């Protein structure tokens, strides 16, 4: 009850986490018409988040091990649905405000993100743990993609695109309070020797590059998709991202089912079935994730079904990484190595990815003639390094797999001394 609504109410506070960070993705259009800016601008919102995340992460780390960390977890969410409600008033010609407003609100999520789920796994245990865990990240896919039907629906009915900003901090006060009142206050239960020992974990290393090439896809198409969609069906003389919100979570949550499936029909055959599952799964969505740009300049449906099978592919190899780094790593280096892959992944994928893209678009549109059906194609052309970046990610899931027999064996052989 007490600890079971606490759970429940982490979990809302999780919905609205990823809500706030894909209404902007999923209004991306109105904000580069008010402000004028060009694709690098747009992709540097994100960019700034993601950087801002990524710093603040093993600070909050450190202060929740220290402090109060529902006082913590607390600050953080009233703190960005402030910066969420007050950066949602900003004129015309502050576009530094925005990206910093941002940033902002990245430093307050990394509070929550690396927060809640250490209050989860304090409150409960065992498969009371391990399912309540569970319902918690299964707010990433329905908070990703309830961020992009909330921003566009809101910017449908209210005339503006600042109400997708202004409607979700209301529920982010209410979720605080909550989390003030529902949550107990629950106590807490060198890093640089656990770096020398992971750095020559090679399947771990191969892992968190892996890893590192997944967040890249996910953080550039995420951000990019929604305009590009919208660009080839301007091209093809709201509806798109709504749609896109839907196949989001239903993706999301049918890759987690799928990978799981797999990888308990490849548990008979292979000892290597976790990394291998991966790869071919990256592999598999890489072939799709381009068709996305030879269906969209087309058909939209084409590129639909593509997001959807692409999506469903690149989502299955989330909850396997965690299994990988559980098989290969002792469980005094785990915590080191779970936060090091963290931050790997961000620094090394979405950190820069949709700054990377939008460069790339600029780039092309400056040397070229200037046109809706050429801004269509060099956003195109910047989007596919997606695709590659997944086959990369492809081959260092296939290096890891050759590792893994060998690194989980040390692993347990040492956990057994
Ligand atoms: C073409 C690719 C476009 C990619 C766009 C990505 C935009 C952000 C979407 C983020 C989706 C995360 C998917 C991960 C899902 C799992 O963590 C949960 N379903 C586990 O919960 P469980 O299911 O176990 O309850």
């Amino acid at each position: 009850e007490k600890r079971k609504a606490a759970a429940a109410i982490l979990s809302l506070g999780n919905v609205l986490n990823y809500l706030d960070r894909y209404t902007v993705a999923g209004v991306l259009l109105d904000i580069q018409q008010h402000f004028g800016v060009k694709d690098r601008g747009a992709g540097l919102l994100q960019s700034v988040f993601i950087c801002s995340f990524m710093v603040a992460a093993p600070i909050f780390g450190y202060l929740g091990d220290r402090f109060n960390r529902k006082v913590i977890l607390s600050c953080g969410i009233f703190f960005w649905s402030a910066v969420t409600f007050s950066s949602s008033f900003i004129p015309q010609q502050y576009f530094w405000l925005l990206v910093l407003s941002r940033g902002l609100v990245g430093i307050g999520e990394a509070s929550y993100s690396t927060i809640a789920p250490t209050i989860i796994g304090d409150l409960f245990t065992k498969n009371t743990r391990t399912l309540m865990l569970s319902v918690f990240y299964f707010a990433i896919p329905l908070g990703s993609g309830l961020g992009y039907i909330t921003g566009s629906s809101v910017k449908q009915a209210a005339g503006d695109w600042h109400w997708a900003l202004r409607v979700s901090p209301v529920l982010g006060m209410i979720t605080g309070t909550l989390i003030l009142i529902l949550v107990p206050a629950t106590k807490r239960g060198s890093w640089l020797r656990d770096m020398k020992a992971l750095i020559r974990n090679r399947s771990y290393v191969f892992s968190s590059l892996a890893t590192s090439a997944v967040s890249f896809a996910t953080g550039a198409l995420g951000m990019w998709i929604p305009l590009y969609l919208h660009r080839a069906q301007v091209v093809q003389k709201a509806k798109d991202s709504l749609i896109f919100g839907a196949i989001t979570c239903f993706t999301g949550f049918l890759g987690v089912v799928t990978g799981a499936g797999a990888t308990r029909w490849c548990r008979l055959k292979t000892q290597r079935a976790d990394p291998l599952v991966c790869a071919v799964g990256m592999l598999g969505s890489a072939i799709f994730i381009c068709l996305i740009f030879v269906a969209a300049k087309s058909s939209i449906v084409g590129a639909y079904i593509c997001i959807f099978v692409g999506e469903t592919l690149l989502f299955s190899n989330w909850a396997i990484t965690a299994d990988i780094l559980m098989y290969v790593v002792i469980p005094t280096r785990r915590a080191t190595a779970v936060a090091l892959q963290s931050f790997t992944s961000h620094l090394l994928g979405d950190a820069g990815s949709p700054y990377l893209i939008g460069f790339i678009s600029d780039l092309i549109r400056q040397s070229t003639k200037d046109s809706p059906l050429w801004e269509f194609l060099s956003l195109g052309y910047a989007l596919m390094l997606c695709p590659f970046v997944v086959v990369l990610g492809g081959m260092f899931f296939l290096a890891t797999a050759l590792f893994f027999v060998s690194d989980r064996a040390r692993a347990e052989q040492q956990v057994n001394q």
